[PDB]
């Protein structure tokens, strides 16, 4: 997260840290949100290379025992049948972890609520992105997990010439693009929280950002839209 604030270590429960082994050690590469006590959702993209993950709940300082981790690993990887690795712009970047075993619910452990199937934002609908990742563009990660407020743009908008213009679909949530704020590298598969009805709900798996630089002017940062795979979401569960 690029000009973002660290948020504070009881904000948001839901928030994980998907990690991969690296050598003797673990390194985070993606977000993702705890859907279930043994279910994670992240993007398809984070999992395109073939490692071992874990994932981290309940984490708020990557180089630290906070003393409110719980460390578990990932048994079982469904990406979305529709996912291309090489036509990201095509949508479909979400994925689900079934963990191998399921963790335990407290106040830094809470599973995100996710929105009604179908709902679309209004433009410049209030909303935090939440990650680990880098901070400035060609930066390194954050130690502590950072928020930033990145209010929507909507389709019309973001899919416009000046914008992202085809490359954005429906089925993505566009937020930011005020130049300062946004997500970037290792934030991917985060959530995007959003306020409605006064809850906070997941309604975005962060997807891409800019070549040219991940706080840009008009490219606002790119989500999965949560809200048109909840059918998806639920058929996994039920059948795994
Ligand atoms: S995201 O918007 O933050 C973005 C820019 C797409 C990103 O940085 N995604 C992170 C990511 C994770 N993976 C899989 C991967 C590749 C290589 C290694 Cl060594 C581990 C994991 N690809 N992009
Ligand atoms: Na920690």
């Amino acid at each position: 997260v690029v000009g973002g604030t660290e948020a504070q270590r009881n904000s948001w429960p839901s928030q994980i840290s998907l990690q991969y082994r690296s050598g003797s050690s673990w390194a985070h590469t993606c977000g993702g949100t705890l859907i279930r006590q043994n279910w994670v959702m992240t993007a398809a993209h984070c999992v395109d290379r073939e490692l071992t993950f874990r994932v981290v709940v309940g984490e708020h300082n990557l180089n630290q025992n906070d003393g409110t981790e719980q460390y578990v690993g990932v048994q079982k990887i469904v990406v979305h049948p529709y996912w291309n690795t090489d036509d990201v712009a095509a949508g479909y970047d979400i994925a689900l972890l079934r963990l191998a075993q399921s963790v335990t619910l407290n106040s830094y452990v809470q599973l995100g609520v996710l929105p009604r199937a179908g709902t679309i934002l209004a433009n410049n609908s209030p909303c935090y992105i939440t990650g680990w990742g880098l901070t400035r563009t060609n930066g390194q990660l954050a130690q502590t997990l950072q928020q930033a407020y990145l209010p929507t743009v909507d389709y019309a908008i973001c899919s416009s010439s000046s914008y992202w213009g085809s490359t954005v679909k429906n089925s993505m949530v566009c937020a930011g693009g005020d130049g300062v704020r946004s997500g970037c590298q290792g934030d991917s598969g985060g959530p995007l929280h959003c306020l409605v009805n006064g809850q906070y709900a997941v309604h975005g798996v962060t997807s891409f950002v800019s070549r040219l630089g991940c706080n840009v002017t008009r490219k606002p940062t790119v989500f999965t839209r949560v809200s048109a795979y909840i059918s998806w979401i639920n058929n996994v569960i039920a059948s795994n």
